């Protein structure tokens, strides 16, 4: 299968609505990864946004809107996969469930461009 | 309507089967930018991959790989729409329109990510 575009997002989808609480780690791993890329799809203007409706999702306090916000950036520039890499290491498995619930929730209700000119031209071209 | 992935996916569905002769110059101009932002949706690393498809799907030869390619390369790095605007100068209408369908087309088909560890990953995730 092509790792298209709307192949993403429709993956996305599914995981979106799945109890992953006892996957395995091999799955969740890759969960991490899907969560990476789709990050990548936003633009860096949206990060400040992706941040802000996560903690509002998962009833985070504004005292984690830093580190939130980090690991959303860190993702966005991520290169070898590196900071993903560590993660995974250094967060327990629970963390990392809910973030990737939370993420992917989130990532299909939001635009991926903040830009006024780009998304004022690009409305007029939705059917 | 809200700019998201999914509706970046529909509008270039859509817009891929128009007939985008004697469109008017605002319409034309906004399939430009929807041409540069689907751009940054795909990973550096398929540019090349988007180039050589566009050719073979035009019936260019390789003499144009690298003016197609730095058109790539230029959108998907660009930054305040500095490049883009350069091209709908610098360029004809049916130039631009030839390019225009020619991506909307390529763009739905091909991969928006080559690293082999991510696609295989990404693989197993598939429903
Ligand atoms: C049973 C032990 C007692 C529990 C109650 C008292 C202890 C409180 C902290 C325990 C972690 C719960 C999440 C709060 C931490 C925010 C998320 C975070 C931030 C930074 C590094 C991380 O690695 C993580 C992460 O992995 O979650
Ligand atoms: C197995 C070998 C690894 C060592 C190689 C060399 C050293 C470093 C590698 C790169 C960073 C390693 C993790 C630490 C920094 C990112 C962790 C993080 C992520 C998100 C929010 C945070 O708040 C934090 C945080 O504050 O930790
Ligand atoms: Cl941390
Ligand atoms: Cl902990
Ligand atoms: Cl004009």
């Amino acid at each position: 299968p092509k790792i298209t575009l709307l192949t993403l997002i429709k993956t996305a989808e599914h995981w979106a609505r799945q109890d992953i609480r006892t996957i395995e780690d091999s799955k969740l791993r890759a969960l991490l990864t899907l969560c990476a890329v789709m990050t990548r799809k936003f633009s860096k203007s949206q990060l400040s946004l992706l941040c802000e409706t996560h903690l509002r999702r998962e009833g985070l306090g504004q005292d984690q809107a830093e580190p939130v916000l980090e690991v959303y950036q860190r993702l966005h520039s991520d290169k070898g996969g590196s900071f993903e890499a560590a993660l995974w290491q250094q967060w327990d498995r629970q963390s990392l469930i809910m973030f990737i619930t939370a993420f992917l929730n989130i990532a299909l209700q939001l635009p991926c461009e903040s830009s006024a000119v780009v998304v004022s031209g690009l409305r007029t071209l939705v059917p």
